[PDB]
């Protein structure tokens, strides 16, 4: 088809960059990490919607791999399982460097770019990976994390997740916390993208005011479209357009047709959404690949990407809007989290006040005053 | 004084490079970490071992500053404590870039010695920190760890610590688990130090005869000087000579003395030994500074090693010999592991048993059970 045609055309020049795949969490759960077990060969990988094949087919040149500990790892084995897990991603990017390019910079992306390698960043899904602790988010930093997902669905001591939006959870935090506040302040000075994928509302309003970069939404859809309080709505993608944020678009069936079964029409249908209340530089991809049980039919797994574009282009996108939600307007994002960060200014130091601390795991050594 | 004046021209060549300094506990014990309290300035801190101006009065040039969380934080939050005192170290050497030059190699040691900055390195004080996970032990590789203690004065699941020797600890791995041995071999091809300070005599035996590189000992003294198990026997040191080892002396008055009053001159008796029985290149100093609560008369604090060496010159070491035991010894040994270790060779992957794993704070994704 000649939308196919021009999708490729342009996909040569302006690769997909995913904001969310969660390959990774795959990797832990079917081999136990063991990348030299045969079966995880990622040439030949079955049985998942990433493999090195299909990330070739689809044109992507960039993507954000999840480095996901599940909520019940909160005040347990968060911060293990989160560097086994970033771990899994630096080996990786070493066992098929003809593939992967391990980076952490806007510049970085852009050279793989020129190299034909799949620029390969890590976003830290849940603000329980640095179990309250700004010295654990700098070591995640100085470990590769590009993204922080606030929350997973699940409440951190400093911020509260989606499911307080459906009853499901507890308005713990009203947003942010004093504390939640200062990690803000701790990631916009280090250079990292807030994520808000998950978040509630009340939390994605209070970062949207308070950071002083552009934020994202790793892999979030559309509210008015689907309404599920893992979408975006209106009055936050007005926010989004304001700040100039971005939407990084998710796939899940059940976020797209808020039902088992989707298509891709369904999923333009969100990207048209977002590109006309948040505006054209706002969206983006983040498909949740491997992350979800249902993917719509059309995008089965991450060679589908040019026929998304093929259908923007038919949807009459123009070369610059699909250019922009494939990899320019994450670009341009990244850049500006890069120029708003401040190295030299002295870390964050105030910890989190001990009695906000949770679960029966820990010792309270520096608390004593 | 002729031996103090010569003392310090030999110095002024060679800095000392001390194996083990406790100050980060004490920055968390004091201050909680915040490095910007008037109190903890580096420049004017009181009531502890370690500061600016001592550092430079006792002309120390390198220094591994110990990354040490409690042995009751295992099975807990070690992980996260462990990544928070590497933090601290890091941000130490930003706060007072004059001072120290944050370095991860002998290379950067002798750049340090060039510029006249104290080098700053990172040991880890006690395999409960990896929490037994190869990529969290691959995570604070990255973080800056050049040095793994393999145990503090606890055993892990796959090592044994010196109680047993006291009889106060069961030998539950009796010396080193097969898992045990994988990290030994993992830290071999990473190029990272093995400390065998805190380990049980098993445990020395069996990291000799299975590492594939020198080791050390960053802060234990000799055992017939003085009879306590957290002193190495002369049978080890038998096993240090033949493997080109080395033994960094604590200053600790108990393990010094055996007894809580203690003097520089027993060091020195302690110095000898170590040189007797391993050899002249198997001799440092691992003084063991803000980890203690009493150290020798003459060795008050961390600008006193001038007086030691003095001491050791006046007993006829050679310029040599000292300079062997202030960094040259170090070095080689540092220099031997970077050479030991393996970039291309794939990364140790086979996880500890999940029946292996103890505590109530962890979950078993990746295994199933
Ligand atoms: C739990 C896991 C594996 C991270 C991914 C995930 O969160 N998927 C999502 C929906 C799938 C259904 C749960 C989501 O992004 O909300
Ligand atoms: C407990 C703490 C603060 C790490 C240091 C430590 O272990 N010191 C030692 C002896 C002092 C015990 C009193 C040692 O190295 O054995
Ligand atoms: C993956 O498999 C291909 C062939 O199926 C082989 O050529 C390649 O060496 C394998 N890669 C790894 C890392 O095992
Ligand atoms: C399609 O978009 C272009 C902008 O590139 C616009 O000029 C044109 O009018 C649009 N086509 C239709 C049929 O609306
Ligand atoms: C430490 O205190 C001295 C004054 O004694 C001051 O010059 C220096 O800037 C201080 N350093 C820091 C990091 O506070
Ligand atoms: C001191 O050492 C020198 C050279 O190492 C040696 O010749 C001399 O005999 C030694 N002196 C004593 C008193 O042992
Ligand atoms: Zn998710
Ligand atoms: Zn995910
Ligand atoms: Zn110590
Ligand atoms: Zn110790």
């Amino acid at each position: 088809d000649f939308f196919r045609d021009e999708a490729e055309r342009i996909m040569r020049d302006s690769p997909v960059i995913d904001g969310h795949n969660d390959l990774p969490w795959q990797l832990l759960d079917m081999f136990n990490n063991r990348l030299q077990d045969e079966r995880a060969n990622l040439t030949t990988l079955a049985g998942t919607h990433t493999n090195i094949p299909k990330l070739r087919a689809g044109f992507v040149g960039g993507q954000f791999w999840s480095v996901y500990t599940p909520c019940d790892t909160q005040n347990k084995d968060a911060v293990r399982r989160t560097l086994e897990q970033m771990d899994v991603v630096h080996r990786m990017c070493r066992m098929y460097p003809e593939t992967f390019l391990y980076v952490t910079s806007s510049a970085g992306i852009r050279q793989a770019f020129r190299e034909g390698k799949v620029a390969s960043l890590i976003g830290v899904e849940g603000g329980h990976s640095i179990d309250s602790s700004l010295g654990v988010l700098r070591a995640l930093y100085q470990l590769g994390m590009r993204y922080l997902t606030l929350t997973h669905s699940c409440n951190t001591p400093w911020a509260d997740n989606w499911l307080v939006d459906t009853g499901d959870s507890e308005p713990q935090s009203q947003g942010l916390s004093p504390f939640g506040q200062r990690v803000v302040k701790e990631l916009n000075r280090l250079g990292v993208l807030i994520d808000l994928a998950h978040v509630s509302v009340a939390t994605m309003k209070a970062t949207l005011q308070l950071s002083r970069a552009p934020v994202i939404f790793s892999h979030s859809s559309a509210y008015s479209v689907c309404a599920s309080r893992r979408n975006v709505p209106d009055d936050v993608l007005r926010l989004v357009k304001q700040t100039d944020s971005l939407v990084m678009v998710n796939f899940y069936n059940n976020y797209i047709s808020c039902t088992n079964k989707a298509n891709l029409s369904q999923v333009a249908d969100h990207l048209d959404h977002i590109k006309e209340v948040a505006g054209a530089r706002a969206v983006g991809f983040g498909g949740d690949f491997d992350g979800v049980p249902r993917v719509p039919e059309g995008l089965e797994d991450v060679s589908k990407y040019p026929d998304l574009i093929a259908e923007l282009l038919r949807r009459n996108w123009t070369e610059a809007e699909v250019k922009g939600a494939l990899a320019d307007n994450l670009l341009r994002v990244f850049e500006a989290v890069e120029q708003a960060s401040n190295l030299t200014q002295a870390p964050e130091e105030e910890p989190i006040p001990l009695d906000q601390l949770g679960g029966s795991c820990r010792t309270h050594y520096g608390y004593s005053s």
